[PDB]
């Protein structure tokens, strides 16, 4: 039996590229990605599960935006940032990335949810 | 935002004493317990979250049944066992305990679900 992680998605997130990471595992890997995420980024499931989502960054991604996300994660707060991201074929898009922390009933950080939206 | 862990319950488990543990944390602690669990066992939420469910065992609990559960957990398989358990007031009941593993999309063990049923 597999956890239905999507049961923890918000209504906005249902048609989207959305992912969950597990910060209690080494390197905060993605443990779930939606099919829209895989379609927009050009990857298969095998290529992305268990990896940190850093692989969407590329040669012209701003390193301060990357550090901003890292700090935002440490803060355990809701945040949104526009960051240049790339697909497997190397094509680039501005990603409006929204991240929020999700807690267990004890109030311990359990997952991060991330939603990607290409800015048009 | 708190994960709705009960979204991962089976239909049988809805009216029951049911709990989830996190085996990736030290001592495989309960991260969720239903109100029926707290009512049947005589505890408050603060008294049980973050603890291993071993505290339901007591003076006449059979140590081989305890080891059977431990091995069943290591096996990552569905199992049921009748074990003598106790409430906070020291009263005892035969618990028909059913445990199953729950996996993430990668196929890694994520949680155990446990359902308690007093045998009448
Ligand atoms: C749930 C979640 C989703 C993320 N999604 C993206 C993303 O879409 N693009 C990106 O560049 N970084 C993303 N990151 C950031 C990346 O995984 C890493 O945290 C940063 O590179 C800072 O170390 C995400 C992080 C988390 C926790
Ligand atoms: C999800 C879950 C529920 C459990 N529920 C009970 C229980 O109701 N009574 C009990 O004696 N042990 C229970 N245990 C067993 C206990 O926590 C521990 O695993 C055993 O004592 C073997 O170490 C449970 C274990 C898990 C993982």
């Amino acid at each position: 039996d597999i956890a239905d992680l999507r049961a923890l998605l918000d209504e906005d997130e249902a048609e989207m590229s959305v992912v969950f990471s597990d910060p209690s595992q080494p390197d905060n890997p993605m443990i779930y990605v939606s099919d829209a995420f895989l379609v927009q980024t050009g990857y298969t499931l095998e290529e992305v599960l268990g990896r940190n989502c850093r692989f969407l960054q590329g040669p012209d991604t701003n390193p301060h935006a990357v550090e901003a996300i890292r700090q935002g994660l440490k803060a355990e707060t809701r945040f949104t940032i526009d960051i240049l991201n790339y697909r497997k074929d190397g094509s680039a898009f501005v990603n409006r990335l929204r991240i929020r922390p999700i807690y267990d009933p004890e109030g311990n950080l359990m997952f991060f949810a991330g939603a990607q939206n290409p800015v048009l």
